């Protein structure tokens, strides 16, 4: 189970600055690293966000559902 990685780079990218920085949460749920400012992140659509380059390898590689509430991305396709 992995989402194609041409449908994960669609997903809504941002940069960690003082106008994310209370929307986006302190804290990276997949690497645990703080997040610093100017760093690149991803959202999904559970409202949660993490690192673009973490979300992007669980996504691709390891899971299809967000890593901290396990909402499913793409159960059923077409639809
Ligand atoms: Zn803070
Ligand atoms: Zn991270
Ligand atoms: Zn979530």
């Amino acid at each position: 189970s992995r989402l194609d990685a041409k449908l994960v780079h669609t997903l809504p990218c941002f940069t960690f600055t003082d106008s994310a920085h209370h929307k986006a949460g302190e804290t990276c749920a997949i690497c645990l690293e703080d997040y610093r400012f100017g760093e690149s992140l991803r959202l999904l659509p559970c409202q949660h966000a993490f690192h673009l380059n973490c979300i992007d390898s669980w996504l691709t590689k390891w899971g299809t559902s967000c890593p901290v509430c396990k909402h499913d991305i793409r159960t059923e396709t077409m639809s």
